[PDB]
């Protein structure tokens, strides 16, 4: 797939607001993911023990990881489709070190959109949301193709 420049512009406009508070958004997103789909929490040996939202909010380690997650994602979105090199080490660790099924990538995609919609309704209308969804689909399908090449696909 190919996004048009207009769709990229809606994606990076919203993303510019996210970057005003990278730590805050990464924590909201990860927490939303773990509440909505608790099974994903089990893949993180580091966070496995957190039992409540309050424990998650309080974890400095979790907020650090969220900053790490959104920074890697930001650098990919800013490539506007040209993200081959950024993608490979990411797919390799998640496929063969962390053992992450493809399905969980959709789950975090869902969380991202929920959070942007709650925090940026003015900059996250129907059109901007369709653009963000297209960008994350594009991303997921490229991750899925790399999984396959790496011998995982699952
Ligand atoms: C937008 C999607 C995501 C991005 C950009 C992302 C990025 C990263 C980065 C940059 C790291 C650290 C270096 C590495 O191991 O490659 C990491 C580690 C990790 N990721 Fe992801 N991640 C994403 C989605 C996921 C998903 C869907 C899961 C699990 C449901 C996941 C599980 C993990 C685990 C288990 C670690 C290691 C945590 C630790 O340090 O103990 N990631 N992620």
């Amino acid at each position: 797939m190919v996004l048009s420049e207009g769709e990229w512009q809606l994606v990076l406009h919203v993303w510019a607001k996210v970057e005003a508070d990278v730590a805050g958004h990464g924590q909201d997103i990860l927490i939303r993911l773990f509440k909505s789909h608790p099974e994903t929490l089990e893949k993180f040996d580091r966070f496995k023990h957190l039992k409540t939202e309050a424990e998650m909010k309080a974890s400095e380690d979790l907020k650090k990881h969220g900053v790490t997650v959104l920074t890697a994602l930001g650098a990919i979105l800013k490539k506007k489709g040209h993200h081959e090199a950024e993608l490979k080490p990411l797919a390799q660790s998640h496929a063969t070190k962390h053992k992450i099924p493809i399905k969980y990538w959709e789950f975090i995609s869902e969380a991202i959109i929920h959070v942007l919609h709650s925090r940026h309704p003015g900059n996250f209308g129907a059109d901007a949301q369709g653009a963000m969804n297209k960008a994350l689909e594009l991303f997921r399908k490229d991750i899925a193709a790399k999984y396959k090449e790496l011998g995982y696909q699952g």
